[PDB]
């Protein structure tokens, strides 16, 4: 029922309650913090391209905003490949596994095609 | 034989044609020494839209290398026979009746 | 006055079984002892968790001891995963890819299965 679209540019909106884009301009309001809390609603969200390009400057800068980034990732599934390219940048990373999961159609489908030309063939003759 | 400029010219008008083991075999030599010549042929290998291996081997050498992954293609696919494992049942099931 | 009575019975139950490969040497210059023997013979069990449970000790604080249970599930056939989180336990790893064989019927199915489609339907209407 409820449908939230923000493209980037200049100017300001604030409405409470979630996000907060960045970008050099001043503001102020009061209270601060409030950056894993604010971290887990963008994850559980959606974002398709608008996603990614968070995470780099994530995965980019930082030390521990770089692994919950990482954690931020894992929990949304599809969104490696970009993963492996931070982790040949600098120095030594952590990995993680989403190959398994893979394992399964693989040999999967193969035996679904096998059985299905089978019977395809004891019904004709 | 003779002079050089011609190997660096042969590997060249041989990309194109492009063949199977003989296409791909090929590169392997043109890996055996040189700089960009192995580049070059590297590119090859990937065109033959299938062949590793090679890729793993030259990559334990000194410096940094590349590399490429597919995929998704296949993502596509098992969607497919799944739709076709339910429409072949639906109706074969709903005439025993 | 002297008498010689020989008696050789030979009776063979195929049931024994030894299984014996080879690999000492390589290009490495650094052997470390104890173990191993009768570790290579039992890999011919395997099977379910309490296998790879071997695998776990087997490669930890060990080196030519590793490669033996390396070149233990390859002869297998599908059983990644830890495979791949030891070698990220401080150091590094060598070989792998025992499934970049089936990466091939696969895609040749594949680029099949379309053709054998687009026909009847070009053959169709």
């Amino acid at each position: 029922m409820g449908s939230s679209h923000h493209h980037h540019h200049h100017s300001s909106g604030l409405v409470p309650r979630g996000s907060h884009m960045w970008k050099q301009s001043v503001e102020l309001a009061k209270k601060d913090s409030l950056y894993k809390d604010a971290m887990q609603y963008a994850s559980e969200s959606k974002d398709t391209e608008l996603a990614e390009e968070l995470l780099q400057w994530f995965l980019q800068e930082e030390k521990r905003e770089c692994f919950g980034a990482c954690l931020f990732t894992c929990y949304d599934l599809l969104r490696p490949d970009v993963v492996l390219e931070l982790a040949w940048r600098h120095n030594i990373m952590d990995f993680a596994m989403p190959y398994f999961i893979q394992v399964m159609k693989e040999y999967l489908t193969k035996v679904d095609k096998l059985d299905a030309s089978e019977s395809l063939r004891k019904e004709e003759e």
